[PDB]
């Protein structure tokens, strides 16, 4: 809305984090004031699309719209952290860290399911998460032939020419350059779909991933996920 300027600054010390488990103890307090404010406030997905599109903040209209679909109560927040725990990996250390901040949750205990049982299927799609990105030569292949398009698309020496090499300058690159960027997702994201559904239902097939015990269907998710919410944009 007005000051999406706290959220660069949480986005720079979140980039500042990852660069440099020794650290997380350090900035443990940092992350979990960030979990539980962003939790609390009910705005915070419109305050992330407002970064973006800073022409919504002068349409009064089509920000209330947006307050309509992407503003989640703690209600919601509450159910979806059961959902979440509905998901099982029958397929399959940092574990600690996790185990250490998600009682300082507020809303993680609201809810209160078995933290054990949270930190584990927490615990595992982020192994998961971490090792098919480090590894997976199906998604390093698509993420190649991605930066390769938007290449022919935008000449990125000349946006390091130009000091596109902050948080702050891609923001600003972003959102001065909304219909553009908007268009190359996505005109990349229905080139690729066939392969990217395919590789992340692979992955969840894998590594037996169930919700409820039913396998998980990755094209229903992101076809829900379009319909819901992206087409709402
Ligand atoms: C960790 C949880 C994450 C969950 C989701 C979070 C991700 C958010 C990504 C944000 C990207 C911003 C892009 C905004 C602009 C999108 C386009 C749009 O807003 O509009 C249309 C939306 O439908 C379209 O297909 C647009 C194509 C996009 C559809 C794909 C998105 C699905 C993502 C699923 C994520 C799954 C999460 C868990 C993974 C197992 C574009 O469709 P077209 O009719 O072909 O073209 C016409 C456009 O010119 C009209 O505007
Ligand atoms: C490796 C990383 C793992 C980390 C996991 C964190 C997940 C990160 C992203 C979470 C974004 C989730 C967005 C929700 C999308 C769908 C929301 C939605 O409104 O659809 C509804 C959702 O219904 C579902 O079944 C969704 C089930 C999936 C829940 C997953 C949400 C996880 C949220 C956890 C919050 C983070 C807390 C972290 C600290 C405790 C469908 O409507 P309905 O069937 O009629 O029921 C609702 C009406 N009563
Ligand atoms: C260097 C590493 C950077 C990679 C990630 C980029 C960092 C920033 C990510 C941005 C995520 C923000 C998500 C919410 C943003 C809200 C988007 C939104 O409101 O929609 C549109 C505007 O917002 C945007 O354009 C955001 C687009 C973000 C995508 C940036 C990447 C583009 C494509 C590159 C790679 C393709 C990935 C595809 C994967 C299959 C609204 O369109 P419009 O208003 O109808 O047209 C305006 C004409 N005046
Ligand atoms: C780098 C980004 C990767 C992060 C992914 C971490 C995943 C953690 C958060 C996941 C929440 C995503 C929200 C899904 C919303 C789906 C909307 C929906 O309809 O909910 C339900 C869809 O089913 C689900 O809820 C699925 C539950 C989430 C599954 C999460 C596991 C997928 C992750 C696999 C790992 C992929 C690795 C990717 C690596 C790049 C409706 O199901 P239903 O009630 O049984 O209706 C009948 C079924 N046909
Ligand atoms: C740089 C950061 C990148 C973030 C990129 C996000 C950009 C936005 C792009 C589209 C994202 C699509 C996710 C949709 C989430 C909407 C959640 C929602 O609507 O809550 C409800 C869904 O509730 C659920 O079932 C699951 C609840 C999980 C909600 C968790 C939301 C908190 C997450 C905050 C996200 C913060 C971004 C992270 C970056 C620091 C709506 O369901 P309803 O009761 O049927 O209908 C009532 C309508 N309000």
């Amino acid at each position: 809305k007005k000051d999406t300027n706290e959220i660069v600054q949480d986005l720079k010390k979140i980039l500042g984090i990852v660069s440099l488990y020794k650290i997380l103890m350090e900035n443990n307090s940092f992350i979990i004031r960030t979990i539980n404010k962003v939790l609390a406030d009910s705005n915070y997905i419109i305050k992330i699309i407002a970064l973006f599109n800073t022409d919504v903040v002068s349409d009064k209209i089509k920000l209330e719209e947006y307050k309509d679909v992407f503003s989640f109560s703690k209600e919601n927040v509450i159910f979806g952290i059961k959902c979440f725990c509905d998901i099982t990996i029958d397929g399959i250390k940092y574990v600690s860290f996790f185990k250490k901040v998600l009682p300082n949750i507020i809303l993680f205990q609201t809810s209160c399911v078995k933290t054990t049982q949270f930190v584990n299927i927490f615990s595992k799609l982020s192994s998961i998460v971490y090792s098919e990105i480090l590894t997976n030569e199906r998604l390093h292949v698509l993420f190649s032939e991605i930066m390769a398009s938007f290449k022919t698309k935008v000449s990125v020496e000349d946006l390091k020419k130009r000091k596109v090499n902050n948080i702050q300058g891609l923001i600003s690159e972003i959102s001065n350059n909304r219909e553009m960027y908007k268009n190359i997702f996505v005109e990349e994201y229905e080139k690729h779909k066939t392969t990217l559904i395919s590789i992340v239902q692979c992955i969840t097939d894998n590594y037996n991933i169930n919700y409820k015990e039913n396998a998980v269907d990755i094209e229903f998710i992101f076809d829900f996920i379009q319909e819901h919410y992206i087409s709402k944009l």
